[PDB]
């Protein structure tokens, strides 16, 4: 069985580690809930939660930084180094490894189209790599959602550019997981594909409980220059322009999802685990 969950990842997994480095100032909470770039826990928090009731985290070792990307506030290669720093250079065998990163790469919406998707992919690559030679044996990634949708694209008109990035980056990314897992057949070798769920998702908003998905809960402003990164997107909230009531929307900023939405991730990735035959105790 395994012990823990260890996740590399980015704003959308991240429960708290830029919080605490930013003295709780960004991401201000509320509106945002005790520094996760939504309005509740992230998908990652409550799959641990259906693990180890009671006291998950201490079952749930999260890396992710928000603004966190491929070499950008931190680098997946750093993220993956502070594990290693702290475990004498092993990967656990009966830890569970979680990498969800690039979103934060082509929302920051780049010059080089091709060379950005080339680098992401192969700095994923390069991670599973290292943890597969540390000693990783449970290893499960994540591709992207159509970035096409999110409110931040569909603002500044970058629809085309978005789901190019997330058609090309699950693409690459797939053949990226099939070579390891022709390659390395000792590791369990898990995937997830958001890419599919999202669209399901989407096309039946409402009957997952959303009612608006095109909208914002909280409200930003932000231009040219500084508008190039999640995280400014992020700083130019304002507070007093958020919505009381959230229930219904898909997003809780440019290009977070709400808290309902981390909630249906959780759920179905459970479901994928459990469907796997992956067991947690301990």
């Amino acid at each position: 069985p395994l012990n823990n969950i260890v996740v590399f990842g980015d704003s959308l997994s991240d429960n708290g580690n830029l919080y605490e480095y930013m003295k709780h100032q960004l991401p201000q909470s509320p509106p945002y809930f005790e520094g996760r770039f939504s309005n509740g826990p992230v998908w990652i928090e409550r799959l641990a939660a259906s693990y180890f009731p009671n006291d998950p985290n201490s079952h749930l070792l999260d890396y992710a930084f928000g603004g966190a990307g491929v070499s950008v506030f931190f680098t997946l290669r750093r993220e993956v180094n502070s594990y290693l720093l702290a475990h004498q250079d092993k990967a656990s065998p009966d830890s569970l490894f979680v990498i969800w990163i690039g979103a934060n790469n082509y929302l920051g919406m780049p010059v080089e189209v091709e060379e950005t998707l080339k680098n992401v992919n192969r700095g994923i690559a390069d991670s599973i790599q290292r943890l597969v030679d540390k000693g990783a044996k449970h290893i499960l990634v994540l591709n992207l959602p159509d970035l096409g949708r999110t409110p931040a694209a569909l603002e500044f008109g970058s629809v085309e550019e978005m789901t190019y990035f997330s058609a090309q980056h699950n693409n690459a990314l797939s053949n990226t997981v099939d070579y390891f897992k022709k390659t390395y057949p000792e590791v369990e070798w898990l995937f997830f594909d958001t890419g599919s769920h999202f669209d399901h998702v989407i096309e039946h908003a409402s009957e997952y409980g959303f009612t608006n998905i095109t909208g914002t809960c909280s409200f930003s402003i932000v231009d040219e220059i500084t508008k190039n990164s999640v995280l400014k997107m992020v700083a130019s909230v304002k507070p007093e322009l958020t919505e009381s009531a959230c229930d219904g929307y898909l997003f809780f900023d440019l290009v977070h999802p709400t808290a309902l939405a981390h909630k249906i991730m959780a759920e179905k990735a459970r479901l994928m685990l459990d469907e796997a035959g992956v067991e947690f105790a301990e």
